[PDB]
């Protein structure tokens, strides 16, 4: 459906094939809808970014106020990253709605979310 736990999704308007980028990030928002419901996650803005720092794949501002995702390869703005890779980044950043540091609480929760998201996808819950 349309994920009610994410208020707004946006992509970079100056990048090429921004229609495909918007479809991609909308797909991310859609796929995680049931997981966010189960976990009471809310995200105000889910947006694309493309930082010059190529190490940066995602970021979570203020525990869910904004999650930024890299959608495009750092070396080639025309090539989008694999959906599987972006989903991994999304689950990692959703865990930061609860846990800031990359400590045991963080990795424990991320392990639970990865497992549950796979089950949800297999069964088609939403
Ligand atoms: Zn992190």
């Amino acid at each position: 459906h349309k994920n009610p736990h994410i208020q707004k999704v946006a992509v970079l308007q100056s990048k090429p094939n921004k229609e495909d980028a918007l479809n991609l990030i909308k797909e991310i928002a859609h796929k995680v809808s049931y997981l966010m419901k189960e976990n009471h996650f809310k995200v105000t803005n889910l947006v694309e970014f493309y930082p010059r720092d190529q190490r940066l794949l995602g970021m979570n501002v203020n525990h869910g106020s904004k999650i930024m995702l890299r959608l495009r390869c750092s070396t080639d703005e025309f090539q989008f990253l694999p959906m599987e890779c972006i989903m991994g980044t999304m689950l990692h950043q959703l865990t930061h709605n609860l846990f800031g540091p990359h400590d045991k609480k963080f990795y424990n929760k991320l392990d639970e979310l990865i497992g549950r998201q796979w089950v949800i996808e297999q069964r088609g819950l939403y």
